[PDB]
């Protein structure tokens, strides 16, 4: 997070949650919620994405104790489960701010309490959240921020009606709260929204090319904690009907990748130790949608008839380079931009660079 504006003491508790850094997608998402801008973004549930809008919220607020004071953020979740998760992401890197969490079938009583002493940031459901407007126990007049969580699933449970009534007292045109909105897919509901809610000025971001063509990513990783930043990228890169391919240099490198839990469920591997007929087969059903995370060597990948795919990922800097940028060239499906990752060691760093010159290319070091 170096020149990013986050506190030294933000950092050491995003580190204190194993949080070094941040995918460009969520630094993006970071910069339109730092600048004030009203914003539509679309990633899935992740660590990250919480983060994308924790850290800049909590940076500006802790800039900015009255007991019994109103909150300054809303966060509205679909489930207690979302709700609770989302919280404890924002008391985890904050011990100076009054973090609530307001979800249904559970009493009053404690959610009174928070109320009476005061809260900075409140996360909730939208029924609970309706109920304390109309007891006349919760104030939404003096919001600053509002961010309306995993839009997509909060309007599939029939939201959509309570989380309107909720808006509508929060933005009674000038110095409306600044609006975040977040889903994995963009319904007509969230242009709908934005339409009436959020300012003109909006921003988007959804990973469609806008003048990039081929983003290339290098991470630094150890070997041992690889499989769990390799299920990361893919959550938050690719999505649901998602196409990504994982090279590899050994056939135990490739195998094992594919049977470990952080994507065993998606994942195939395609290595020289497989028969040709079933290599046959686990292409096609590759193209064909059977699965979509295909696992294979860099030796088994030449020349194979490889399809349009959404992320190409890299276990080690590559040897062969050629063959890289000729991956690079085919990712991207449906007008988005490509995303191309290469892990790195500390001891496989001068391997990197050499990928750089002989490509004529610079990596995104995060
Ligand atoms: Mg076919």
């Amino acid at each position: 997070f170096s020149n990013f504006p986050i506190s030294e003491e933000t950092i050491k508790l995003l580190k204190g949650r194993g949080v070094t850094f941040l995918f460009p997608i969520q630094a993006k998402t970071f910069h339109h919620v730092y600048s004030g801008k009203d914003l539509i973004a679309q990633a899935r549930t992740g660590t990250g994405k919480t983060f994308s809008f924790a850290i800049p919220l909590i940076e500006k607020l802790h800039g900015e104790r009255k007991r019994g004071r109103a909150p300054q953020v809303l966060v509205l979740a679909p489930t207690r489960e979302l709700a609770n998760q989302v919280s404890k992401d924002f008391s985890d890197i904050t011990k100076k701010l009054s973090v609530a969490c307001f979800y249904g079938g559970t009493p009053y009583g404690g959610q009174f309490e928070r109320m009476r002493n005061g809260i900075d940031i409140l996360v909730g459901t939208p029924g609970r959240i309706k109920d304390h407007i109309q007891n006349g126990k919760l104030d939404l007049t003096k919001l600053k921020h509002v961010v309306l969580d995993e839009v997509d699933q909060m309007l599939d449970m029939g939201f959509a009606d309570q989380v309107e009534e909720i808006l509508s007292v929060a933005y009674k045109s000038e110095d409306n709260p600044q609006t975040l909105l977040f889903s994995a897919t963009c319904p007509h509901w969230v242009f709908n929204v934005a339409k009436k809610y959020m300012k003109s000025t909006y921003e988007q971001v959804d990973l469609i090319k806008t003048a990039i063509t081929v983003e290339h990513l290098a991470i630094k990783c150890h070997w041992t904690q690889r499989a769990a930043v390799i299920g990361d990228v893919i959550r938050v890169y690719s999505g649901h009907q998602g196409r990504t391919i994982i090279f590899c240099e050994t056939k135990k490198e490739a195998q094992e990748l594919s049977q470990n839990s952080a994507i065993k469920q998606d994942a195939q591997s395609l290595h020289g130790d497989i028969p040709q007929k079933q290599r046959e087969i686990t292409l096609k059903g590759f193209r064909n949608g059977s699965f979509g995370v295909l696992v294979a060597t860099n030796v088994a990948a030449r020349g194979l008839d490889i399809p349009e795919v959404d992320l190409v990922i890299q276990s080690s800097p590559p040897k062969d380079v050629e063959s890289y940028i000729h991956r690079s060239g085919r990712t991207g499906r449906a007008g988005r931009t490509g995303v191309c990752i290469c892990f790195y060691q500390h001891k496989e760093e001068y391997q990197l660079v050499q990928v750089e010159q002989k490509a004529g290319i610079k990596f995104k070091r995060i």
